[PDB]
């Protein structure tokens, strides 16, 4: 029942290990325990009652830290094989998938899956297009890799969908606007691609997998690339990003098609990871 904003970069007048938690019922952000390693461009996902902070840039990181909210403690888990900043992370069928990113130790099309029951990462099928700054979300039994930057030199509007049952990636319909550093979340049977960089974007596009179509929805007030996006209590929250490095937070209600500001974080954060637990 909280949104966690994990790491990022405070470029206001620092790569962050700090973590803030938002309670929608009180409209308040509070600091929790910080991660060991500072991470900007970090991917964050939730599995089996832990937040996982995957990769990022401190050195480009293959390390992964897990947070237990019941104890307010972080601990390292097994590292990925490939270092990845600008990585997208999502959870499907009991695995965390780390998708793409940049290995500054290559823009990556490789994908690694983590099983918490074995504490092991393995490679699965790679995407067709390398993607750093990619948004990843899960809907109807597929992982969608949305946008990003292929520097193997294009900002991408293309979108690939992964089926774990076949271990295959397939292209779906592309977004209208190319978006790197895009935030992606899922609500009411649609994938929302929020902000990013084409021009720093306040526009938002929604994908219906049943029709294979993207449509624009209401734009955010503030343009945000490097934005973190998560879903809680029937709203999409767009957290931080770079317009100014932002500590502001906007909430989208799909039933009204409106964005509004909520309480800002204490620390401005671009390249921030955001998950709900
Ligand atoms: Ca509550
Ligand atoms: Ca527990
Ligand atoms: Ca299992
Ligand atoms: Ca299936």
């Amino acid at each position: 029942g909280r949104i966690y904003a994990v790491g990022g970069y405070d470029g206001s007048p620092t790569h962050l290990n700090s973590v803030e938690a938002y309670d929608p019922e009180t409209d308040e952000w509070s600091f929790v325990a910080p991660m060991t390693t500072p991470r900007s461009g970090v991917g964050v996902a939730v599995l089996n009652g832990r937040i996982y902070a995957v990769g990022g840039y401190d050195t480009h990181l293959n390390s992964v830290e897990a947070y237990d909210p019941e104890t307010d403690e972080w601990s390292f888990v097994a590292p990925m094989t490939t270092p990845r900043s600008g990585v997208g992370v999502a959870v499907l069928n009991g695995r965390i998938y780390a998708v793409g990113g940049y290995d500054g130790s290559t823009h990556l099309n490789s994908v690694e899956a983590y099983d918490p029951e074995t504490d092991e990462w393995s490679f699965v099928a790679p995407m067709t297009t390398p993607r750093s700054g990619v948004g990843v979300a899960v809907l109807n039994g597929r992982i969608y890799a949305v946008g990003g930057y292929d520097g193997s030199h294009t900002h991408l509007n293309s979108v690939e969908a992964y089926d774990p049952e076949t271990d295959e990636w397939s292209f779906v319909a592309p977004m209208t606007t190319p978006r790197s550093g895009v935030g992606v979340a899922v609500l009411n049977g649609r994938i929302y691609a929020v902000g990013g960089y084409d021009t720093h974007l306040n526009s938002v596009e929604a994908y219906d997998p049943e029709t294979d179509e993207w449509s624009f929805v209401a734009p955010m007030t503030t343009p945000r690339s490097g934005v973190g996006v998560a879903v809680l209590n029937g709203r999409i929250y767009a957290v931080g990003g770079y317009d100014t490095h932002l500590n502001s937070v906007e909430a989208y209600d799909p039933e009204t098609d409106e964005w509004s500001f909520v309480a800002p974080m204490t620390t401005p954060r671009s390249g921030v990871g955001v998950a709900v637990l």
